[PDB]
């Protein structure tokens, strides 16, 4: 039966936003984080991981998702030395299972993790936000790897590069008891001459099939998939739930059509995603995992640099999912839990 | 069946600005008062228009007026009351004379509310307002004038007197309010039971009916503050809310959360499982009855190093309140078949 742990992203010691503050978000249970002192491709030690955990748990919370044991471009590129990098991935996996963290979250997106044309695009209310202006700048080389991809490696070269990968790590993932969750490409389509393959329903279906197991699931990031209208998140989310292969939810809204795309407040009505439908769906399928609001607007004096990762609107995101998850739970004769063990401290009757 | 999510604003001197109040997803209405005519004297249109103007330019409207204060002398049924009830008559005239459809007021001797502690700690390390009975047991509440206003109430005004003093006031001002199109909504007493041997009468289901009945008319309404009434365990807010809804008698909604006991009470996060009120059931009611007027999340906790010193009127947890209600509303409207709505014209500029 259902079990959704409201979660927040936290970059660790050097985060603008603190655990004190994250904890104050009504219903917050999971911290979604990573090790940041180990170079990409290089293998996370247990101590790095337990350091983060000790901090997070003292704050009165738990790490429920490692967001991103990063994939070395060499691996993505399909270069001969991959196995070396892959064996390191296997260690990091083994190490996270060792810390008791249920899920690992990763992308297979070549040289770029995300693309945004404007980082302060105005919205109909004064708040800024990020957008992808299909017009602006677009159609210019970003000023060796890129040319490699552009020239040689096809999408199906990437499909085989990727299957090699997940075929290498999955048994390790299984023994650690860690659920992999592949993060869609963002935007979910070819740019810059680079290829993207994790982009829609057909790909989620081919990907899961790469290695048929729950240890091999997706991170349903509705705002990424829906950054291309060619995509319908609802049937995608459902297909994926019907199949038991969502291991992580992100839940940011986005407005889109043929013109490009722009991130908006989480509220279904502010963008093109019916967020109620999304969580109603998480409800009826007794989904068990974690959800993060993910990405916000710049509202108020918001001084967090690091892009959509300011506290305020992301917090205003979780409490909206609080209302959505709770109302839908009740509607179905289901009793919602938010992990509150005490209303008060020291008073009581 | 359209509920206009609103938010209280204190005029030009508020550290919370409308730029900020505007940025909360779905926020439409503002809730405000005039703060320069001393109390029982008349409210000049010059003073109200210039607040609407300040509001209407920021994208928001004035949806409801949080308090033209009834003067003590009116409440005490003193002889000089008619002069004061006069000014109050016009106050009602000027407000209708400026589009704003709801005036909210109270009938609570001596105090507008009483707490014992404005930084009581909660389990998540944040602080919130509490009223601890056992901590106000010791206390004995102009400064030398209040003394004998209390004495007057204590000794010479019984509940039934105060009921009669309210009766007068009501049939005095109620025609005026039907003549200006303004709807009166009375706040529950907070706490909803006597303290310091001072009477309170707007305290529960009984009071509601009797009050409603002084003037069986849709302009004679309550502000249904679930939190105020839920501060007494003896009360069933879900029943009281429904009761008042069948009579078309809700002219405003406050949706603050408390946890109560024989011990007193404390304000909590708006979220249900954090307090004692099932907000979902509340808004479900509001929905199931096609209610119309504005809802105001109330009293937020004190989180994220907020410094604003007014009661529970920082921006943050009040804002986290509102978008929790967005989610609770939306999810309920769809669970019915109705379609929700927020301030929302353009997704993008």
């Amino acid at each position: 039966g259902s079990h959704m742990k409201m979660s927040f992203r936290w970059y660790g010691k050097k985060d603008p936003v603190t655990l004190e503050e994250i904890k104050a978000i009504p219903g917050m249970q999971g911290i979604v984080t990573a090790v940041y002192d180990v170079p990409v491709g290089q293998a996370w030690p247990l101590e790095n991981i337990l350091e983060l955990k000790k901090m997070v748990e003292e704050a009165g919370l738990e790490i429920t998702v490692i967001e991103s044991i990063p994939v070395h471009e060499d691996i993505k590129q399909g270069k001969p030395n991959r196995d070396a990098l892959i064996e390191n991935y296997k260690t990091s996996i083994r190490n996270v299972g060792a810390a008791g963290i249920p899920v690992v979250c990763y992308n297979f997106m070549p040289v770029f993790d995300w693309t945004r044309s404007d980082l302060h695009h105005p919205l109909p209310d004064g708040s800024t936000s990020l957008a992808f202006l299909k017009s602006d700048l677009a159609g210019v080389d970003p000023v060796a790897i890129i040319e490699n991809y552009r020239q040689n490696i096809s999408e199906e070269d990437l499909w085989a590069n990727l299957e090699y990968f997940i075929k290498a790590i999955l048994p390790t993932a299984e023994e650690a008891g860690v659920k992999m969750a592949i993060h869609p490409d963002d935007p979910p389509y070819g740019i810059f001459g680079l290829p993207r393959i994790i982009t829609g329903q057909e790909a989620v279906e081919r990907f899961l099939n790469l290695y048929d197991s729950e240890h091999n699931g997706i991170t349903m990031c509705v705002g990424s998939y829906a950054s291309d209208p060619k995509n319908d998140v609802l049937a995608m989310t459902e297909y994926a739930l019907k199949r038991n292969r969502i291991n992580f939810m992100h839940t940011r809204n986005v407005t889109a059509g043929a013109w490009g795309f722009q991130e908006t407040a989480h509220l279904s009505q502010a963008g093109d995603i019916d967020m109620n439908a999304v969580v109603k769906l998480l409800v009826d399928y007794d989904w068990q995992g974690s959800l993060r609001p993910d990405h916000g607007r710049r509202i108020w004096g918001d001084q967090t640099k690091t892009p959509g990762y300011g506290l305020y609107d992301r917090a205003l995101g979780a409490t909206y999912f609080n209302g959505l998850y709770e109302a839908n739970m009740r509607a179905a004769g289901k009793t919602p839990d938010f992990g509150i063990k005490a209303k008060t401290v020291g008073t009581k009757e």
